[PDB]
């Protein structure tokens, strides 16, 4: 329990409908840490988390995490649903997390700009 | 898809090393709303939440809600128990048992954490 995910990438484009791989980076940590989950959001690209406090968009997947490389890349299947309009999105991952000896709980958000093609 | 946690509740008294029984309220919710899972932590009987922000004390547990292969499975209005677990070296004395319900809700997908406590004693 001392790693921690430390960011996101993914395709640039993505066909609706198909699954594709997002990639979820880790880094060893002094603290002990807890990667319960991501939430998969696709956003506006306009979205602004200031005045949406938490926001990820429109759900299109979760993975349970609680197998993780501690220093490594681990891939995972995203999928942008079929009746989603074509354009310019945010991709948003949110990581649950819980991080030291008072039990911190969150979430961390790793975001990409993708292209969603019919 | 329209239901959600609201509440939790556990026995006053827990053996360490030994699983006890917690049980999960849900109720209806106009939005769509996820539950994801929810984290169970062991917390001093005096902590501050003011000053300390979303914690839940040493963790003892994780129950993922989210899936087909979800731990347990949530009634829509109603209650589901859950198996949890004190370790076996914790220190015997009053507590806090916290539960931190992670969830995403509405059309923006505002995703959080929503925290109950019920106090504890945790016995040898
Ligand atoms: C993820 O980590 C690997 C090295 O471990 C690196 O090659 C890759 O570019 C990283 N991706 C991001 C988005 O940081
Ligand atoms: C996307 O991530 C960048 C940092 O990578 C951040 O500056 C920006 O606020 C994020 N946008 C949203 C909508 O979360
Ligand atoms: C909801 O939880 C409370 C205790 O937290 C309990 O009194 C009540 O019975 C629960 N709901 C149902 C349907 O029993
Ligand atoms: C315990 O739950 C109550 C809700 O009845 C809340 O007011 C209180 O702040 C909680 N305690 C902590 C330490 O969060």
């Amino acid at each position: 329990h001392h790693h921690y995910i430390n960011s996101m990438s993914a395709p640039a484009s993505v066909q609706r409908g198909q699954a594709f791989t997002a990639q979820l980076n880790s880094s060893i940590y002094v603290q002990n840490y807890d990667d319960f989950g991501v939430v998969w959001g696709l956003a506006p690209p306009n979205l602004n988390t200031s005045a949406c406090v938490g926001c990820v968009g429109r759900r299109i997947g979760y993975t349970n995490l609680f197998q993780v490389p501690p220093s490594g890349t681990v891939g995972v299947q995203v999928t942008v649903p079929a009746d989603q309009a074509p354009g310019e999105y945010l991709l948003i991952a949110g990581a649950s997390y819980l991080v030291g000896a008072s039990g911190v709980t969150g979430f961390n958000y790793f975001n990409t700009t993708v292209q969603v093609c019919e």
